[PDB]
């Protein structure tokens, strides 16, 4: 009838979240619901069945929905993208806390370095590549088992959603052109109306391809020879192939025209360039910046978050998106909505960090590492080889 | 928390540089910092712990960004390119200077001639192909380890950001002409209404291709044999092969149309024109003249600011772009701004020339270096084989 949410806690409500209700009470307990059916225990294998017991479950009169907050934005002050990630990743408050706390919840092993005891202190950061790392400082020594294996936070593929109306560039510039082509021409009325049917067009277009055959055959003979000085031989012969191909190609084309109007009894010059040259431009624009959020370290024996449970301290990799949605495996609040249904927990089971660590501890943690980001940018852009062209109209010349 | 620039010497804020400043103390020695944490320096590998000591690390109260100022332009009296090149070149004030010095600063060796102890003094110009050199005057006699191989300072692939407003361009003039195609006709309208539904149009394509394959196979036969006068021999084949091909292609359109509009009762006669011919033009335009520029010689062995430090006194080349962004290898202002991260130190060491010579020192050279430079330009256009074209409409004849 109605979705039920575990930590809230009819035969099918029962029956849709059953093995949540097995795993909560002990082996051959026995306890009831609505309308005569009642639930056993493990070691019945969560039967239901009509009959009675001294215990019963019971959702609450008026329950949640549990649902993740939204903060407010956080401003971060403006410059271009690499000053703007730095400012990111090395606010522990807002960034490293939430996250290392996120890594922690769901099983991962020594999330925080060797001069202090508690999760997410005494971390270094590190550029790396296009990214960053944050890891827990390991000089001097530890101990526990495999302590000096800590877990890493990488950040990486940042990405900006515009405000429409706050993008602006500055002047283009070009360089190192090469001349492709030029036409020059006359369109000429020596009729007593203006006539604007004239048209000049110039197209330059490249293209490449690939292909890959494969061929395997057959063939059988037969001689017959005899050897009457004279010798006479007859050969009979057939075969038979087959042969596979794929293939493919890539094409560029770009096409530059003119069409003047031109007065009556006069006449006009027209004239169509094009080159190659690199393009230069600065610009600037307020956004929201997104990212891509990836944990990687091995998990704890004692109980960690995967659907599965593993016990033999594998070591993990998963990538969550912080941002909008992309697909399912990377999606933090679809995992969370979706946690009533059985049949969908494929990744991480959030049933399991809301028993041991509660829901509001649960909520606040995750409110903290999903919330927005407001920032503002300055960059320039940069290609080469790119096209560049020059249309002209010349003033008329009476006939 | 905040972007710390190592020349204006949190346990974060301590890690973000932290080689800079474990360089810049002594070996054994342990200096504080905030919050009860302390740095220790080399031979401890600059280990941050919480402790005490007698020495302590700060930043200025109200330190400085340090950026590089901007001058006024220069501005050159008008030419051609060449003849402003040429100006350029040969200030020693402006240009031969301020060059000198910033090869000298990153610790190329020998940057002057043999008839002055002094940086920049005693060098000579020369025009080589597309470009020029400056280096040393190397007559006489010097005195020093490899004091011959001087180091050369070369300049090339000028490029003009010009102001929209001050291009014009002259007569179009066309020579050694040949005929491609022509066609001639008739719009005849002998409705009440004039008629502009009409079209003809010419259009010439020309192309070119190429492609490579590799082929490889393999095949086995097994014959058997009797000679029962009689022989008979029967023989079994089979084969395998495989193919790979890669290719391309260049095409070039040109397209001329006609399209009268003709009134009630009467014809008009059209005609469409093409030829291939060389065309020249004469142009001038007011614009700003940025360049490419290359330091080569060895490097020294007491010192350079090669992000590694070499010692073997190797041979060093490397392309600065003076102008705007292209790429972050050739670009000096953003190799500069972003000398706070240590990660993205991968070609001059700024700190280490800042500590050599002074702040102030290194940001006038630097402003000197990437003044910008105005100047007027007048020139010749000119190319082979290129289109030329004529569409004409006549006089109405009545029916």
């Amino acid at each position: 009838a109605e979705p039920v949410y575990p930590d809230q806690l009819n035969r099918e409500e029962a029956q849709s979240v059953k093995s949540n209700i097995v795993g909560m009470m002990g082996q051959w307990q026995i306890s009831g619901l609505a309308n005569g059916w009642v639930i056993m225990g493990p070691g019945y294998n969560g039967e239901i069945k009509p009959g009675t017991a001294s215990n019963t479950w019971c959702y609450p009169t008026n329950p949640v929905t549990g649902e993740i907050p939204t903060l407010s934005a956080l401003d971060i002050p403006d410059g271009d993208e690499v000053d703007v990630q730095w400012r990111l990743v090395h606010d522990s408050a807002n960034f490293i806390k939430p996250t290392s706390y996120l890594a922690h919840y769901l099983g991962y092993a020594w999330v925080g370095g060797n001069h202090s005891q508690y999760v997410g202190e005494d971390m270094d950061v590190t550029r790396d590549g296009d990214g960053w790392v944050i890891r827990g400082n390991n000089d001097g020594g530890c101990d526990g088992y495999r302590c000096g294996d800590k877990t890493a936070i990488k950040v990486s593929n940042f990405a900006y959603n515009l405000d429409p109306d706050s993008f602006k560039h500055g002047d283009v510039t070009q360089s190192d052109r090469q001349l492709v082509k030029t036409v020059v021409g006359w369109a000429v009325n020596d009729s007593d109306t203006p006539q604007s049917g004239y048209d000049v067009t110039l197209r330059y277009d490249t293209a490449t391809n690939w292909s890959k055959t494969n061929t395997y055959g057959l063939s059988e003979a037969v001689t017959t020879k005899n050897k009457f000085e004279t010798e006479l031989s007859i050969e009979i012969a057939a075969n038979q192939s087959w042969a596979s191909q794929n293939g493919g190609s890539t094409t560029t084309s770009l096409s530059q025209s003119v069409r003047p109007t031109v007065p009556a009894r006069s006449k006009i010059p027209v004239k169509i360039e094009l080159y190659k040259a690199d393009i230069s431009y600065p610009y600037e624009f307020k956004a929201d910046v997104s990212y891509d959020l990836t944990l990687s370290g091995f998990l704890r024996w004692g109980g960690n978050a995967w659907y599965t449970h593993p016990d033999n301290r594998p070591n993990w990799n998963h990538t969550f998106v912080i941002g909008p949605y992309k697909d399912k495996a990377s999606s933090i609040r679809y995992q969370w909505d979706k946690r009533y249904i059985p049949g969908e927990v494929k990744w991480w089971d959030w049933n399991w960090t809301i028993q041991q660590n509660g829901l509001s501890t649960m909520q606040n943690n995750l409110a903290r590492v999903l919330r927005p980001v407001r920032a503002g940018i300055t960059g320039d852009f940069s290609a080469e080889s790119q096209f560049a062209g020059n249309i002209e109209i010349g003033a008329p010349v009476p006939l």
